[PDB]
């Protein structure tokens, strides 16, 4: 912490290995210095959980979470209210915790902050264990970690994989999907194991659970790679994941690329769950397969450009992407900017609709109104959704019973139980 890190026109990439206490120690130090300077400061957390925690963790210092000089909120919220018609404070300093989150809003925020410091309006700080360009799945830890490759059951073993159920203590198992999660979680319970499952839609409500001591396994997905900790001694990481891809053939649509190798940084973040307390020396990272920097075509990059394009700084300038991420998207900085009314629908479709950026963008760009759900049923024959080979049908609030075949198809809308239940409520016009 210098006196340069706060100087406007500065963007500091605070690279600290997992456990360096970027949150518990560095943050308060920085926020403390911020206040002493009168700087209007914004603190961005990855999730609301990590936000709420940071709050009690920043006792005494004058902060307003989401009269006081420093605000604190989460990536999603920030970029979402950047999309809104109301201006955001002209913050002098902006601290983005875990600035490696590749979800659309995180990438957009990063680009917005990037722009603010370039325009010289502010000084920003990105804290992350895996800065842009990290290519080491085995970063240093605070304690020894036994890295051992092994054959990790992907579905649910029927009779033999003893190392996994005999383990002494707590395990955190990173699974590629909720489908995979459920099968494995189910299996573990069969073997008398209390299991906690986490996912993007479940995190902020089921995560607190891991703070009790009665759980043997935590079956989770990507989000746990974003500011999430567990009193675990062993991480199981098959190093697999799903990737939304915008297929251009047939008709543009979003597909969920079959289970594929995770990124190098992801492997690190996952492994980062252990080797935390220099006390324990028996932490272990069981893994399978190898990383791969194969993600140039992940929908998120374009989805973030969609968000950024509809963001406006106090002046009529549109935010650029963060430099190390500009290559990801090939558009022009104005490409996806919508006009007044359509843009508000774009936001409603995201905030109230709970629809993916892409899907929300398509519907809005088509001049459709938020409450018009006709598009949920007038898509081509190919866009029919089948739950169990059986054609899903909706009972609209209009008493009608229509089949579910959206004009625009996005796998994230039906690829998992919670997703489909929600989207059905949407086509039903009950949202």
């Amino acid at each position: 912490i210098e006196d340069d890190i706060f100087r406007k026109k500065r963007l500091t990439i605070m690279d600290l290995h997992p456990g360096a206490g970027k949150t518990k120690r560095y943050l308060p130090a920085i926020v403390r210095e911020a206040i002493k300077r009168g700087l209007r400061t914004l603190i961005l957390a990855p999730t609301r959980v990590v936000a709420a925690e940071m709050e009690e963790a920043l006792r005494g210092l004058p902060i307003r979470y989401q009269r006081e000089i420093v605000d604190l909120m989460c990536h999603a919220t920030f970029t979402m209210r950047l999309l809104s018609p109301i201006r955001v404070p002209n913050y002098n300093l902006i601290i983005m915790d875990e600035a490696h989150f590749t979800d659309p809003a995180s990438i957009a925020a990063r680009g917005y902050i990037s722009t603010r410091v370039e325009m010289g309006e502010a000084a920003g700080i990105f804290m992350t264990a895996t800065p842009p360009g990290s290519r080491d799945p085995f970063p240093q830890s605070n304690a020894p970690i036994m890295d051992e490759e092994r054959e990790i059951p992907e579905r649910s073993w029927n009779s033999g994989h003893e190392w996994v159920t005999d383990f002494k203590g707590k395990t955190v198992w990173f699974v590629p999907s909720i489908k995979a999660g459920n099968d494995i979680a189910a299996c573990l319970r069969k073997n008398g194991k209390k299991v906690i499952q986490l996912s993007r839609k479940t995190f902020d409500s089921e995560y607190i659970k891991t703070r009790t001591n009665d759980w043997d396994f935590v079956v989770t997905t990507d989000i746990s790679e974003m500011g999430a900790n567990f009193k675990a001694e062993r991480v199981i990481d098959p190093r697999r994941c799903m990737k939304p891809v915008i297929l251009t053939d047939g008709e543009e649509r979003v597909i969920l690329a079959g289970p594929m190798p995770v990124t190098h940084s992801s492997a690190a973040q996952r492994r980062g769950r252990v080797g935390r307390n220099p006390k324990n020396e028996n932490d272990q990272y069981i893994y399978m397969g190898e990383p791969l920097e194969n993600d140039e075509d992940c929908a998120h990059w374009k989805e973030a450009k969609m968000l950024l394009d509809n963001i406006n700084t106090p002046e009529g300038i549109i935010p650029s992407m963060f430099e190390p991420e500009r290559e990801k998207v090939d558009a022009i900085d104005g490409e996806y900017r919508l006009r007044g009314e359509a843009r508000k629908t774009f936001v409603d479709l995201m905030r109230r609709g709970d629809l993916p950026v892409w899907l929300a963008y398509r519907v809005a760009a088509e001049g459709i109104n938020y409450a018009d759900r006709r598009w949920c049923f007038d898509g081509v024959k190919n866009n029919q959704i089948l739950e169990e080979n059986v054609e899903v049908e909706i009972w609209t609030k209009e008493g009608e019973r229509k089949k579910l075949k959206p004009r625009w198809l996005d796998a994230r809308i039906y690829s998992d139980p919670l997703a489909l239940k929600e989207f059905k409520e949407f086509a039903a016009g009950r949202k």
